[PDB]
């Protein structure tokens, strides 16, 4: 029998999308005051964000000439280069006698170097060429630094202004026992290398390390309890008292549902080993887009007073989507352990972001997102008087500084005043492909806040909309709340 937290646990794993969605909402509901507040910050970060470099206030102009003179694209794009050649011309009184007498993204492609289709039936062995080249093309602007010494001897920068980091050595899902060790070697280096870096900062301002039990394990995903616990727990509890001897924080990420259970076990097991007794630097990720989420945190509130340590919890909503609709799909069981609706896992963090809040004397919360309204909601939801100590944000390298740009740093400064660690993944093109797919589908997908504040087409105010609201918008139109998406019906049907 498990415990009445473990039980809800697995009660909820694949709880009905109706169901569960409407026992968030209330949870997830910001008061008047403060919605207002968050939607007002929301709105001026995301504004700050998209018109830097007067992005929206250019294209404005550039639809107003585009829309006078009746001129389309193109024909704009040719009075501008003329208009160009003109200005290129020395002196005015001459410049002005003379004027009174598949493969969408193929431009960004081409600052690097119909007829391309053609083009490219041609020389369809290259093909496996061309992926691992623009594998390290696009992923390069995600990592930090190929080796550990490299990315740390890049962190001074940013930490100086009052960032912090937390480093992942790239690499997962170990295939036999060779690469396990191997990544297990290169972890307990990676924790050496930060820790000395680190220099007795501390979990908190210094440096840390996040790890995958993928990469500890041989063939983790189909491994039985016995032979994780004989043989993938004294190495996490191995590099788990190094990070303590250095004093960083170790973070375990979370990777695909069905892990989720044996992951649970882990770090109930890890928490009460004597030697990391009153040491408070031992992290857990939790995906708000599982079911599951605010029943993981009961259970993890419980370890934390049972255990007698604050957590470190990085609330995130989750990078495996994509896979796991497909996963589920593919086993025909009576759901889905994710939601099929974006605004949906919104709610959810929401609910979570309040139930990590209200316990800090056991939770450290993490937040991790780039969302501008999901940045402005917690920071309203954690209240008056913020103490260092209280929470911080996280973001992934290449994709959160520009916004934590607005965040981190001095209130002189026009900041916020909060800080956040920066994600780092370290690694050379060998190691990089599964993270950078990751990437891929968060930034691309039409879904994603990263991908919409882009679009200077779609108004802030929309960019930035309560999702609460959304919700009951949409349930106002359909007739009830948290339906699935149309787009994704049950795996059964
Ligand atoms: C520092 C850091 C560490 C992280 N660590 C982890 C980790 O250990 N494990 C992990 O799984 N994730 C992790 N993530 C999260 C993941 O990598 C994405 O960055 C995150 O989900 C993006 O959320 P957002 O608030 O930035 O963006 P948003 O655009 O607000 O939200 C995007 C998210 O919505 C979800 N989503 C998209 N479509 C749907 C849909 N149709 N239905 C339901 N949900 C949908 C996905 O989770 C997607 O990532 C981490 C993120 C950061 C910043
Ligand atoms: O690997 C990923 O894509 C997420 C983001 C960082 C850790 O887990």
């Amino acid at each position: 029998p498990q415990s009445v937290s473990r039980a809800a646990i697995t009660a909820a794993y694949r709880r009905p999308e109706t169901e569960a969605v409407s026992m968030l909402l209330e949870q997830a509901r910001l008061p008047q005051p403060v919605a207002e507040q968050a939607h007002k910050l929301a709105y001026q970060l995301a504004d700050k964000l998209r018109n830097q470099k007067n992005a929206s206030g250019r294209a404005g102009m550039v639809q107003g000439l585009l829309q006078e003179f009746s001129l389309s694209s193109q024909e704009g794009v040719a009075l501008m280069c003329l208009a160009e050649a003109l200005l290129r011309i020395p002196d005015k009184a001459t410049r002005d006698a003379l004027i009174r007498d598949l493969f969408v993204n193929a431009a960004t492609w081409g600052l690097l170097f119909a007829s391309l289709s053609r083009s490219l039936n041609r020389i369809i062995p290259l093909i496996r060429k061309g992926v691992d080249m623009a594998m390290r093309l696009m992923g390069e602007q995600f990592v930090t630094g190929e080796t550990i010494a490299e990315a740390l001897a890049n962190a001074r920068k940013l930490e100086e202004k009052g960032f912090r980091y937390s480093y992942d050595m790239l690499g997962e899902a170990a295939l036999t026992a060779a690469d396990a060790q191997a990544y297990m070697v290169s972890y307990q280096q990676a924790i050496h290398a930060i820790g000395k870096a680190s220099n007795g900062r501390g979990i908190y301002e210094g440096p840390g390390i996040s790890i995958k039990l993928s990469a500890l394990h041989p063939r983790y995903s189909r491994a039985q309890y016995d032979r994780v616990m004989e043989e993938l727990y004294p190495r996490l509890k191995s590099l788990t008292l190094l990070a303590r001897q250095y004093d960083i924080g170790i973070n375990i990420n979370a990777e695909e549902s069905d892990r989720l259970e044996i992951s649970l076990d882990l770090l109930e097991k890890l928490c009460f080993e004597p030697e990391l007794a009153g040491w408070n630097g031992i992290g857990f990720v939790i995906q708000a887009y599982q079911k599951r989420c605010p029943l993981v945190i009961d259970y993890l509130i419980d370890l934390a007073t049972r255990s007698r340590r604050r957590l470190m919890i990085r609330l995130v909503k989750g990078a495996y989507w994509d896979s796991e609709i497909k996963r589920a799909q593919m086993d025909g069981l009576e759901g889905y352990p994710v939601y099929t609706r974006k605004v949906y896992t919104d709610v959810s963090y929401l609910a979570c972001a309040k139930k990590l809040l209200a316990v800090p004397n056991l939770i450290y919360p993490q937040f991790a997102t780039h969302n501008a309204h999901t940045l402005a909601a917690i920071y309203q939801l954690a209240g008056q008087n913020y103490y260092p100590g209280q929470y911080e944000f996280q973001c992934l390298h290449g994709m959160g500084e520009p916004l934590y740009e607005q965040v981190t740093g001095k209130v002189a400064d026009g900041k916020l005043n909060r800080p956040c660690r920066i994600y780092a993944p370290v690694g050379t093109h060998e190691t990089l492909l599964a993270y950078l797919v990751r990437r891929l589908l968060e930034n691309g997908a039409n879904t994603s806040f990263v991908n919409r504040i882009a679009d200077t087409s779609l108004p802030l105010d929309e960019l930035v909309a309560d999702p609460v609201t959304a919700v009951e918008k949409l349930a106002q139109q359909e007739g009830q709340t948290g339906l699935p998406h149309p787009k994704i019906p049950l795996p059964r049907d």
